[PDB]
Formats: structure tokens, C-alpha cells, sequence
């Protein structure tokens, strides 16, 4: 159960990381343990556990048939504070900026906070930022999706975020969309800062994957053609 | 002064607690400030902070560069609005207030000042900000729900997640004239879920104001009107 | 039988008595053993949740109290949290005077196919918060109705009961020092057909009189 | 005529699916409105809607006049707003827009109207109102988050959540004039996730893009 | 049968304006006339019609039997877009500055205006602060000892060319709006300077009035109005 | 600099229509904006707007140059001493109350402060916006646009002004600018998109009174108007 954070301060070293979205919806907690094993076979280093927001008792169900089975982290990834468990080894601790309603900027995240400190994850510290299009997170969370035109407006977002002591950030274009988030706001938002960069959504070719991750990205979310791509 | 403030705080925290003075640029002139702000660094003050400003910044930007050439103390920041970014500040508070209905204050503001505070070198304190009953001006300028003082379980939730997000300075400010000062069962309870530097502002102004409030817990204390500051130095005592 | 249906058959008694129990502040076990204090004698169902955050504590404690009452079990959600495959039943709530959508069809948007995916009887109840509030206040983005506007409360009250909300909830808070007053209670319960729900403050029988005598169909404490 | 209109539609979506027609009191005159009206009962209409607008109501109660004293069809008032609200319609849509970024049209408004509608004799149809892309006017005039047309997840969530607070038709709103109708995945989906009376509008002209929407499962569709 | 902006001003020159509030929800339009017609003789200047958010057919007859009986402005006083009448000689086209909330800054206002062109209604443009308690009225109510910040919006107000300016305490409030703060924002600013809700005596009217205001605005509650005019003169 | 900004359009306006250069002084030292101001003034440019090195920047043009200077401020920095006049707006359709009032009333001390005429003008933003790109309004719902100008008429805003956004594709459309002109008689600016003299004239023949663009290349957009 060893820190995930220095374990991606000693990925980045040598090469960049992918890690595999699950929801604990969309599966039964086992078939979703035999999707977890298919991601290593491709040669992912890290699960990513929340999907959206979902009763929690599945998601922890499907968190204990995570823990067993594998050794590479599994992260949660919260919709909502239903996306928090004991059996996770490290959770997302995230505001999305580019929102327009405190709730999910610092609302959600202070009303989850007495769960996150009696239970013993790692909060790790991130700006979450939704691009265009967006997805089911677009609307689901009253975003404005900062436009693919504009890239200098992520940096912004975080460069703000930097400031604050989030010392992670995230470009969602949203699950399924697309096109990934475009290429120049990638390399701009590295550009102006010094976190680790996860880039994720509509991203499915190993040339969409090499793109992504070639334009910066220190992190790509979604196997085996993917991870070549990114190398 | 011349090194990370940050690391200044610390240097200090190991055998006391830590006093800072506010001074509003506009309420003065610039070399009529440096009078106040020197007769603060004899009463006991450990920095001069720049702020209780949504107006003028070059009169602001004057103000700095008059206690950089007369001060060696820590001159800080405290950002009104993205009007309130000079040169000549030794750090800014790059704080989000917390319980704003508007998320300019949360995140918005800190966007657009994020650009122009990098270009400088201000080094960026990151510091989650939450304003209590009744707010002073704060509880009605920056559109806020001011936390009520009898519900201290709110200000820790913020105070938490603001400790998740990274920013490990923590700001409790009661506001610019309340007639108490931040509740002390409140002050104390902070201090104990998040592991930040906790700071605490408004309504302090007899000695025993700043006794009870650096007595709580509170690592740092902030002040604004003679000499009259070894008289809320002794209380830190 | 249905719990709805349970209260409405209240035709005589008149007076749902609700124990409002949180799972955090203690146990998943005396919980039982306070809801066996509380079934015994002077109360006809268990409200549960309260406290936000934690849901590991919350399914314990709706699992260990099914089989050991007799009574309902009621789920009162102060987020999307307080969901649980054992309940009887479950305030499915608007929390109105939130300056924020969220907490009025964002939330209930959201965990909808949830409550969709057990088959949970979900209530429809108009949530009202009146001064003072109090956590759930300052939690929800309240607005909080004056003491000194029964008619501001009548007029939600009309709203939810014609949106379809059959049941209407004015919440005073957790530790209110004073209940909701009587003629608040006396002119929702004149303006609409909901069954009343009153809460917060109550802490004597003579407070838990006061709420009764004015209309108020259901007492929670 | 007068009765319950929610045991109007019902008795007709044994048999068949029922039609309405959106009439606005302020492009006409009030006499105008009847034969507009009647000519449609004339063709397949079952009822006719009153409003989609916001506007001062000495017009939407002098049209109420005479399509109440001339047609044997429910009237319908869709309100626009506050101002809506006459003495003469059959019944109301009492709606929220659920996809509002304000709570004014969620429930303040509603709270502003409840005691004008008790206090007339007008049966109320408890109704969520979702605003699906691109909207029309309605979907930025209050603005509402429209509900992507590639995203007939968020539309059934709403939809459920409507449903579990009580409300018992649901309204898919693609704007008036609208290029495209609300589209065919979005409708059936909600149909299947509620009992909801499905409700569709916006953006059709043909009888082939009424027979698109009708077709996927809507009870009611309405047309300009 | 002439502006009422120039009436208001002719006033101004040698007095205060007092304006009566009817409420056309809970009267027939007939007894209206009979309580305008006892303000009138009480001596007001003006009627103010609406306050409050209905059906609007019953602001129209409210409206007419008022225009063909008093010889007195009648002016709306619009708690949403559904307060409009042919009849009025003029509308308060008023922005609630410290709403929570844009529909009632600028939004309603946008809802409504297109109405307030197709007829010739005279508008006066009024910024709207609502100050605490503030009876019923998505408002974060000024405080009652922050009247720097009651001038800041007055101010702004001004320079955004609204020339009339209403401190409400919300009608029935306790306590009228303080005079530390009308007498504040009238020498910040040029506004005709309207203040409303809270009056309810002679005394009041005239502590209001001596602060500045300079339209006095009182609602239905019959001598009443010739004390609360007296009170001011 | 002189005169009243509003009675110095007004009497443009009895002639032909108004051209202003917008320069952002955090985008150049002041230097080289008298001689982007002289460049704007070889070309046909009536005045200057800008929006420390912003209070640097208008200190100067003052003292050369016999076209007003224009402040057209976003926040709360926007305000300097050393302008003729300032555009004192209203972010229309934001949908944060602080764009369209709250900002105003924490600046309006330091406006009065400041003896700098105060002009009262809507300002509303246009599909797709720029970087303040806030509800755009639909570039085919002019309906929308005529609503908001109309308002803010009845409020007391003289001036008017729609905001395709800096470095938008295209400019404002013919078809809302010419409704807005038809509706109220307020001083309609149109911004954002302006490149040409093509883009010059079409917002010009719409019904545009004021032509906002940031070598002399204000001589095509001039031209243009004409």
C-alpha cells in the first residue's frame, strides 16, 4: 500500500503512465476484476475506480474485489462523496473549476471531508478541468467547458490551481467524446506549470493516445495498442 | 524579506506565534504609511500586509515600493480584487474564499490574477479563506453565506477540504469592525482537524482580544489601529 | 404494508411520531437498542441519516435495525449518501428556499436511478427550511423562511403540493432553540392537502403539543 | 365543456395518442384565436394549449374568453410565466424547467403563482419541463442548461427525479421553430423510465416529423 | 395628462412628494377608487399601483377605474413582468441592485421591456436597493449600519443613468430606513431619491423626509394620509 | 484632450460615424501607443480606449494627441485619473451579478473620486465571445439582443454596446445590429471580429454608430465606413 504519488514521481522518471477508468456501475464487481487483469495484460499501472455518481455499497463492493485480486493502485474517482471507500489506495481530492456552482468547487468537497479523514486515503490534491465538448460531466455538474480555441484560458485555470497547492491537474473532454482535449492546450497548460498533467477522454486510437501524451500529457486515462502508443 | 515567507512563518512558529498588521493603502499616502508601518515594526510586528482594497493599485504599487526601501520585514499581499497585485511585495495570500455564493471568489478572481502573479516572482502562500458571523464588510462585498459562529463543525469541513486541496494556510476572518472577534471554541477546533497555519482576523483590538484569540490556537494575529501593538504583541505572550 | 398508506391510516391517533436516529453519532447496534427505547412506547417509525459524509455507516445500521423492529424504516437524505437496500421507505425531497438548483432537482436528478434501481417507496416532500435553519442551513444553501412570514411558507407549500408533492416538511434545524411556530404550521396545513411534517426544536411534550395542536400531521425528534 | 383534463387524456391514450396546439394570445386577437382554434378541432386536434409566452395577461384571459365559450376542448394554459394564469382555462401546466440554472423557474415563480391557481378553480397537471438543445428562445430566455441531444441519460434522470417528487407528466421542450425535434433516443428512453405522460414540442412541421415523435413514445405531441 | 417625471420635478421645487401604495390583490377595482380618491383629498401626489406578482387582468381594471375618476398619476410599481397597464401614466422600470440572483437585476426587465415600447408608458429608471429587514423582499438585504454600502449601488446606479433611486425596507417592516443612510446617498448622488415601506406615522413620514428623501412612499393603511402628509411639510 | 465625450459623438454623429482605436496598455510600454495613436489618428480614428502600465499609458496620450481618451474597463484596475471619460457598463447577460452591478458599485467611488466623465452603456456579449465568451447571445436570436438593449434603455443607458469577443471569427451580424439600432435610440458600438474594410462597412451599414478595432490600417476600416 505504498504512496501513490511518489509512485508516479518514479513512473515519469523513464516513461508516462496510463491508468484504466472503471465504473462500478457499468459490471458486475467481478467482471469488472477480469476487465482490472485485462489492463495489466495491456500493461496499465493504475485502476481508476468512480465513474459517476452511484450507490456506495456496490462501489465498494466492487473496491474489495479490486483490492484482492491487484497490486497496482486503485484510485477513486469521485462523481459525488458516494465515490468514497475503505478498500481504495488513494482518492482524487478534486475542485472543478470551471464550474458554475460552489458545490462542486468546495461544497461536495467540505461536506466529504470528515469521511476522507477517518478513513485513511490518500488525498491527493488536483484541479479538475472540463473541456469541449465535455460529455456527461459537461452538464451533469453545470460546467462551462472552457472551448478548444481557447487554451490559454486552461492555463489559467491552472496556473490558479498551482497557486492554491493542488499539485495535480486534469483536462476531462468528457468520457466518450470525439476527440481528445486538443493538442496546443496540453502542451500550454505544462507549459505554465509544474503538475502532474492527466489528460483524458475521447481518447481510443494508439495515435490518439501517442498525441495526447506526446503534447505533455504526464497521464493518460481511458489497451495494449494505447500503451505502445504512449511510448 | 529577502526568502520564502513560508519558510519565515516556521522559523518562528518553533518558539512563539506570528503578528501581522494590515494596512489598507487608500485610508493614507504612501510615506505616511511607511510612518505607520515602521511604528509597527516597533510595537511587534512581523509583516506588513496590503490590502482592504477594491479601488486604486497604483496608488498601491506606490505604497510597496515605500516600504521596500524602508522596511526588512515580510510585506504581504492580501488581494481585494486583481487590482490588489504589485512588484514590490515580498508574497501574496493566494487564497479562495470558501463559502462565497460566487465562484469569482473561489476560483474565478484566482484565474485571471494567476497569469499576473506568476510573471512576477510573489511567492504564491496558498491559503483557503472563510469569513464568520456577521462578516464585517466581507459578509456583503465578496457575495458570501458568512459561516455562523455557533456552528464551528463548518468552518472545520472547509477548513479540511481546503487542507485536501493543497492549501495549507487557513484564514479565519470575522470581519473589518465586528464587535467580537472569531469565536474561540471555533478557533480551536480548526486548528486541530487540519495541520495549516491558522489564521485569524477581526474584532481584536483590546489586549485581551488577541490574549484569547492567540490563546485558542491561532498561529497568527492581524491588527490595524499609536504604538499601540505591543499592546496586542503582549497577548500573543 | 405501504408506508404511506401507513400514515394516512392514522385516521384516529392522528399524530405519526418519527424518531429521527443518526448513524455516525454512535453505532449500528444500540441504534437498535435506542430505537427499541424509542419503539417502546411513543413512536411509530425510524427516520434515519441525518449526518452526511459516511455511507459504510449507514448500511450497517439500516441492515441491523430491519430485522430487530417492527416498524418503518424511513431514509431522510442530506445528500445523495443516505440511500440503503434496507429501508422501508424514502423521503424523496426538494430542498425549496436553496438558493441553489442543486439542492432542489440537481441531488434527486442525480440519485434518482438509485432509488429507481431498489424499489424503494419514494414519498414526494416539499423540504422547507425556517429560521433559524441550522447546519442544514448553512449545508443546503438555504434561504431561510422568517418566523414572521407565515405567508411565504404557505406559498411553497401550494407550489410542491401542485408540482405533486404530497408531503410537506417545515424543517427548523437540529438545535433550533425554538420550533417552527404554530401559525406557520396552522396555514400550511389550512393552504394544502400535504401531510404535515414538522420538525426541529421539539424537545418537551408540550412542544411536541404546540407542533400538533396547530395541524401538524407528523412530529420528528 | 368542463372536466378533469387528466382523466381526458388518459381516456384517450387507451386508444389512440392525443395532439395540442400551442396558441399564443399575443399574435392574434382574441377573436381571431377561436377560428384558428375551432378550425384545428376541425382537423386532430384534442385540446388547445394557451401561452408559450410571457407577457401581461389582459390578452390570455380575454382569449381564454372565448375559446371557454365556444369549443367543447380542453383549454390548456402553458404558462409563460406568473402573468399566465386566467380564470377561464380548463386546467394548467404546472411545470417546473427542471434544467434551470435559476431557482426563479425551478420553484420560486411556482411559489409566486400557487396562490392565484388555488385561488381559482383551475385544475393543475403537476408537469417537469426539460429544455433539450437547441433550446429556441425558451432555452436562454430563462436560462436553462439545455440538455445535450446526444445525452438522453441526463433527460431520463430528470425525468425519474421528476417522477419520484410526484410529477406526473414530463414536457420534452425543443423550442418553438426549432430546426430538429427533440430527438428519437431521448423520447423512448424516457418512456421507459417513468409512467410519466410523455409531452413533446418544439420544432415540428411535417406529419412526418410528428409521426417520428409519436412513434418513439410520446403520448402527447404539440405543434405550433 | 402630462409627464410625470416633469410633474415629479415640479413639486420638487417647493416640497417633498408623497405617493400612496394601492395593491390592486385585495380590493375590486372600485373601492381603489375610493381609498385614491381619500389620498388624494389626505393630499397625496400620486398613486402607486402594484406590489405584488398575480393575475394581471385585475392591474387593468384597478388601472381604469383609477385613470377616469382621480386626476393624479398612477404609476406601477411592478413586482414582475406581469405589472404593466395601458392605464398608467408611467412605470417605475426598476433593477433590484442587490438581488442574489440576474433575472431581477436585468433579466425581468429584458422579459418585459419590448411591452413598455408598444405602449407609450413613460419610464423611470430606478435602481431598486433593498435595505434590512426588507419585509418579504432573492435579496441579501443591505444592512441597517452599512450605508457605505448603500451608496456604492446608489452610485453605481447613477452612472449607469438610473435616475431615481428607492431604499426599501419592504412594506410593513418595523422600522423605516435609517437616516444615516438616506441622508448619506442623497449627498452622494443627484437621484430623485424615493424611500418606502416602514412609514406608517406623521413622525415617521417626517424623519424620513427631513433626511432627504424626497418621495415619501406609504401604503393603503383615512386621516392617515394627511398626517404623513403633514409630517412631511 | 477636452470637451464631453458624449457631446463630441453626438456631433460626429451629425455627419458620419465614429471610429475608435482600443488599445491595451498591458500589451505595450506606453512609448509605443502615442505612436499607435498617431497611426490611429493618420488614420480617420476619433479616440482612444484603453482596457499601473494602464494609468502609464493614458498619462501620456493626453498630452499629444486632440482625440479623447476612453477608458473601457473589465474590472476594478480600469480606472485612471488621466482620461477624457470612461465607459461605465454593465456586463448584461452575465450570469454572476457581479458583472453587471456588483463590480460597478465597489468602482463607483473611484469614478466620482476621479472627476472623469461617466458614460452609462449596456454592453452584451455576442456568439461566440472571445475570451469573455457569461451567456453569449445565439448569433440568429436577435430577439434576445433587442430585449437586453431595450432594457437597458429603460434603465438609463445611453450607449450601447454588442461584443463579437477580440479575435472572433466573424463580427456581429447585420441582422442584430440593425435590430437593436431600430429598437432603441441609444449610441450603438459594435466590436470584436472587425478586421477589414469589408468587416468596417458591413457593421457600419447595419446601423452601427461606433466602430471599436484593436499600420495605419485604421485608414481601410475608415474608408470602409464611408
Amino acid at each position: 500500500k505504498m504512496k501513490v504519488e511518489d509512485y508516479f514521481h518514479d513512473i515519469l522518471r523513464e516513461r508516462k503512465i496510463h491508468l484504466t477508468l472503471i465504473d462500478p456501475e457499468e459490471q458486475t464487481p467481478e467482471e469488472a476484476v477480469e476487465i482490472a487483469r485485462a489492463a495489466i495484460r495491456g500493461g496499465t499501472d493504475g485502476i481508476m475506480l468512480g465513474g459517476s455518481t452511484t450507490d456506495s455499497s456496490e462501489l465498494d463492493n466492487t473496491a474489495r474485489a479490486l483490492r484482492e485480486n491487484i497490486d497496482v493502485p486503485i484510485i477513486l474517482f469521485p462523481g459525488n462523496t458516494t465515490g468514497v471507500s475503505r478498500y481504495a489506495d488513494a482518492i482524487f481530492f478534486m475542485s472543478l473549476l470551471n464550474s458554475t456552482n460552489p458545490y462542486w468547487i468546495i461544497g461536495a468537497q467540505a461536506l466529504g471531508a470528515a469521511t476522507v479523514k477517518k478513513m485513511g486515503i490518500e488525498a491527493l490534491p488536483m484541479g479538475y478541468l472540463v473541456v469541449e465538448p465535455g460529455g456527461t460531466v459537461g452538464a451533469v455538474g453545470d460546467t462551462k467547458p472552457v472551448p478548444r480555441n481557447k487554451p490559454d484560458i486552461a492555463a489559467a485555470y491552472a496556473m490558479a490551481a498551482e497557486f492554491l497547492g493542488m499539485r495535480l491537474f486534469y483536462l476531462e473532454a468528457g468520457s466518450g467524446a470525439p476527440e481528445h482535449v486538443p493538442e496546443e492546450m496540453i502542451a500550454l497548460v505544462k507549459r505554465c506549470t509544474d503538475q502532474i498533467l492527466i489528460v483524458g477522454g475521447g481518447i481510443r486510437s494508439g495515435e490518439d493516445a501517442a498525441r495526447v501524451a506526446g503534447a505533455g500529457a504526464d497521464v493518460v486515462v481511458t489497451i495494449r495498442e494505447i500503451v505502445e502508443g504512449m511510448g
